[PDB]
């Protein structure tokens, strides 16, 4: 037992690391068969970055401007194009260490690792969840650009995230691995608007779940609700409004615990009306919305990859 | 910017992780070198539990009695002794994938990774620290015996926790890598005592630093107070004593935000006696304790590996 906030196990994905210097930029980029991706702004100046014009800049530049580096070893640059926001650099040599992949876009909600890299070199993993605006709550400095969240099942790494920049709000925006942001985000340096953000009920109801079968019970009520009561509360406290299809992927912890769904939200309802009364849930004083319902089954059923 | 709870990149440790089976036990070893470690419990039947005599246990089996797996590769084993808690068996072939490394018994309130593993396989990593009374609030379910943590600088592994049990209070207990629990555990079925626990007030410190390099400034305020008098809070609290020792680490995180130590102090002195008034600091309700000085410094810099 116990219940941590666990990201997956980032090996396949270190192999996958490379530098990409272009000009004086440098950020990490990532190596798969034969091709390299990165974030397109690694062929901006500073003068550049208010509005890049990045057809302009891509056609001043030709294979052998993009260093590519893994390791110690130089990668060869045979063909280059941009897709979206992202630079795609074939290179002459498949990556020996490139492991069962798939390109995916989450949704809003959904969680990930992320694992943060500097010049190529991996620092750290964590986890994260996709805001409902889009945004993530990473941590990242200067120089992260290109690192990537993942999500692995099984063999199979399925990439979701590669990190672009920080909002000056100093939340963090980047694309799928087709070079598409989340959200209305562009890559230039303006203020931009990230939409109101809302607190992801789903996941908090899995880990009052999760908290359950770690044995913190203290939260749970004689009180039940309906979708409809539950919703009205969700509003007042900015959460996502849970629908029938939420309540569906919680069965299995519903069957787990013996605790009905609306029941756990008659929980949920009371600790948002009332707080937590200087108590602590799974080691928390808040509601945390960053584990998944798949999230708490697998650590609490431990699978491998 | 933004601070999270961060994992070493566990990609060294995955290469090193076997699994383990002794007639019908199978747990998780780690293989370096031509040595695979593992917790002498997996000798043990259920009879055996309650006061293994691990010597008599021991002496019934021989070297063809322990299955080591790693991945799908059989390794023959050439030898086994015990030290202390954990079992070594030599292996005919060296692990090619073996980590420059070290064995480090950690001190209290230091932090490390801990990559979970359920027969030879990784299903996640996460960030952990020893609690001043030697246990870990893990996440480890069974079948997990033989996970191990971690620290890495530059290019080696130092290896300070390989984990045997859960206590019947849900925390957890294990040995260094030279099979010297932490704390006064023993590997028999009985209620231990952990001894009283505090919060350890070095990484808090560290953490509202960290908080004030993210923007999180709320907590600062006009007042300072002597080693002395925080002291005198710190035990009413439960905090460890804070000594000139840890003063003097936090030395690098007061001058990047210049605010002097016991400054800081008397921030911590306010929210332990008046607490977060319903705020939050870096994303967290309560005083985080499971960062070290050292984690802060990295994690606000940047360090690879
Ligand atoms: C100005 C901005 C920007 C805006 C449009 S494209 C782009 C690329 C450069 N940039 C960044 O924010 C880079 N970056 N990404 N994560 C960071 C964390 C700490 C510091 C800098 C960071
Ligand atoms: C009975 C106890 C014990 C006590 C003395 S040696 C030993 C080995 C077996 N054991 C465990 O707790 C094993 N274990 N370790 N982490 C766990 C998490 C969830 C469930 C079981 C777990």
């Amino acid at each position: 037992s116990g219940f941590r906030k666990m990201a997956f196990p980032s090996g396949k994905v270190e192999g996958c690391m490379v530098q990409v210097t272009c000009g004086t930029t440098t950020l990490n980029g990532l190596w798969l068969d034969d091709v390299v991706y990165c974030p397109r702004h690694v062929i901006c100046t500073s003068e550049d970055m208010l509005n890049p014009n990045y057809e302009d800049l891509l056609i001043r530049k030709s294979n052998h401007n993009f260093l590519v580096q893994a390791g110690n070893v130089q990668l060869r640059v045979i063909g280059h194009s941009m897709q979206n926001c992202v630079l795609k650099l074939k290179v002459d040599t498949a990556n020996p260490k490139t492991p069962k992949y798939k390109f995916v876009r989450i949704q809003p909600g959904q969680t990930f690792s992320v694992l943060a890299c500097y010049n190529g070199s991996p620092s750290g993993v964590y986890q994260c969840a996709m805001r409902p605006n889009f945004t993530i709550k990473g941590s990242f400095l200067n120089g992260s650009c290109g690192s990537v969240g993942f999500n692995i099942d099984y063999d199979c790494v399925s990439f979701c995230y590669m990190h672009h920049m920080e909002l000056p709000t100093g939340v963090h925006a980047g694309t799928d691995l087709e070079g598409n942001f989340y959200g209305p985000f562009v890559d230039r340096q303006t203020a931009q608007a990230a939409g109101t953000d809302t607190t992801i009920t789903v996941n908090v109801l899995a880990w009052l779940y999760a908290a359950v079968i770690n044995g913190d019970r203290w939260f749970l009520n004689r009180f039940t609700t309906t979708l409809n009561d539950f919703n009205l509360v969700a509003m007042k406290y900015n959460y996502e409004p849970l629908t029938q299809d939420h309540v569906d992927i919680l069965g299995p912890l519903s069957a787990q615990t013996g605790i009905a769904v609306l029941d756990m939200c008659a929980s949920l309802k009371e600790l948002l009306q009332n707080g937590m009364n200087g108590r602590t849930i799974l080691g928390s004083a808040l509601l945390e919305d960053e584990f998944t319902p798949f999230d708490v089954v697998r650590q609490c059923s431990g699978v491998t990859f």
